[PDB]
């Protein structure tokens, strides 16, 4: 865990409140949305690594 | 890559999911997250997914045709 | 309640998305999820989600019906 | 946390394997999902509940 946009950055983000007085969108579905998104994000890309490791491995065998 | 191509892909978040998912107001009288901010945020994600998905299509396609040539 | 009702829901999880999620196979060569039981899992989580949102809908509508009588 | 379907019932589902030999779904995807799901039937409960203490309310009034 500690070695465009980063799964840590959805992790991270941070949304202020709406203007006076507006009310906004319900922060318990942008939450569960986003920890989906994050879960694709980290998944995509370790997939693509473990795709590229493959390619690596094939290249090496040409 | 193109802005209409269909890579067939699996899975359960794509693009089009980021560019239509909804969200309700908050339950009153507690107030939300910005709306401004949301939506550029989910743009970004719209376009990171998007980069990700056909780079995960064209490692397949690369590992396709390494297969052929093996 | 019926079975094709727009009730204008909003929302980030619909019964549709439910229905028509995609699943990819796993790496190889590890092996997943039986796709049996997690398809009947997920009819079972379609059913509910629309029994939910059929409930939230008609207490919204009779919070307005009571809105009016007050 | 300790006072048809369940968000309980989304968190606890088990799956087996595929058959011999198959493959069966990605794991990841189906686990990042079923939070989304589990999520959402927990936030809609709750806020039906809500609804359903705010009727009560109005009926006393009337």
């Amino acid at each position: 865990h500690h070695e465009p946009l980063t799964p840590a950055d959805v992790h991270n983000v941070a949304f202020s409140k709406p203007p006076i007085g507006k009310r906004g969108y319900n922060e318990d579905e942008v939450d569960a949305f986003l920890d989906l998104v994050e879960n694709e994000l980290t998944r995509l890309i370790e997939e693509n690594s473990d795709l590229r490791q493959r390619i690596n491995e094939l290249d090496q065998e040409l």
